[PDB]
């Protein structure tokens, strides 16, 4: 599994190149893995991935929550890996064929797929939560090794960890702004994803250092 | 929304030259183009403005928005800033995530299309069982634009029943995936067609032929 420095992944959702680059550079000594999503990509282009690689020594997880039909999913994965992303996050709710399409491209291109099971926001309780355990089981059956689970629901995150096993890699968002606790989340997740608590702080470096300090024993 | 010939082109080619050329070859048959991530992630969001400059067509950003509310808001803002007239959002992530999109659309004068049931086989695993409820959620939220599967006419008909004749419904899965143009239009206001047109030997004839099959429709 990828060796995430300090078990902390930065969710870089700022929407302008200058600010995104500044903040990421300021926390560079604490984080070597950055999650780049559509807020930044749709604002600055896929070349932002290239710029991050050039400026920082950070792995890039493209958080695109791929959720289309198999044929389109394959195209999205190809374009994303072509740009330099180390991994891509895919939704499991659209079914097994859609996930398999992503896995096939990842295998062919030598990259990784992260399967998003349950989400962290309130709305996830409406439809996703009830399908989450089966989506996770589906991931295991398909050979998925990397997963995403919610920090906001410890009981659900714990169950997801059980389903995927200790060998699987699990990252978890919802820490900080959404209410999740760093340490508690790391009881089940290999790494925590943190966005606003760091990138909106007056001193992102201090925010990152503080978060790491609170989980130093972990 | 008034879609010319009830036909929406799904432009999923991945290079600017081919995308612009093919769209230009069928421009006389359409006035609405669905642009998704295959093209956007390959050529950039500036491609939307380019399409409006060259064709003056309506642009539906098929981004199947499926994030938390906060992120959904940012995605919609960036998308509408690029010139998209509408955006497609997944309903599976819940009401709050859809509401976030509706708010931005209202603020920027755009439309939100709610994707209920999908057209591919995998949709039967989790989405289909929640589709009717997702559609009712759309009705409760005031959603007026929906997306349903051409590949399952009975499911598309049910979606139409739930949302009513007043709502706008577009449907993908026509052609390559097995859906029939005419049958799909019995329930949907417009059909979405990708490969059957942009992958055809002669895209113009494909589009012309498709419209011919639904001539008196
Ligand atoms: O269930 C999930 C999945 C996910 O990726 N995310 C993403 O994780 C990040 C959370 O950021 P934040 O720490 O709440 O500011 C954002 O980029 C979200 O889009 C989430 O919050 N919940
Ligand atoms: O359920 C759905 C939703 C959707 O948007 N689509 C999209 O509709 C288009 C269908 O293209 P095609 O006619 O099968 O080539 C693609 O851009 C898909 O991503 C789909 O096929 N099924």
């Amino acid at each position: 599994v990828m060796d995430v420095m300090n078990r902390l992944i930065l969710a870089m959702d700022l929407m302008n190149r200058d600010d995104a680059l500044r903040v990421t550079g300021e926390v560079r000594e604490y984080i070597d893995t950055v999650k780049i999503g559509y807020p930044l990509v749709l604002s600055e282009g896929m070349d932002i991935i290239a710029e991050f690689r050039k400026r920082f020594g950070c792995r890039i997880i493209a958080d695109f929550k791929v959720a289309d039909i198999p044929e389109t999913n394959e195209k999205i994965c190809r374009a994303t890996f072509k740009a330099g992303a180390d991994a891509i996050i895919v939704h499991g709710f659209p079914g097994a064929d859609s996930v398999r399409a992503c896995l096939n491209v990842a295998e062919e291109m030598g990259r990784e797929v992260f399967l998003l099971t349950e989400m962290s926001h309130p709305g996830a309780e409406m439809f996703i939560q009830g399908a989450a355990d089966e989506i996770a089981r589906m991931g295991v059956d398909l050979g998925v090794k990397n997963y995403v689970g919610p920090s906001t629901r410890p009981e659900r995150l714990s169950r997801l960890r059980e389903i995927i096993g200790q060998d699987s890699f699990l990252i978890s968002p919802g820490v900080g702004a959404q209410g999740g606790d760093p340490g508690e989340t790391l009881r089940f997740a290999d790494a925590i994803i943190v966005g606003r608590s760091i990138y909106l702080a007056d001193n992102p470096a201090a925010a990152a250092a503080g978060a790491i300090e609170s989980i130093k024993d972990l």
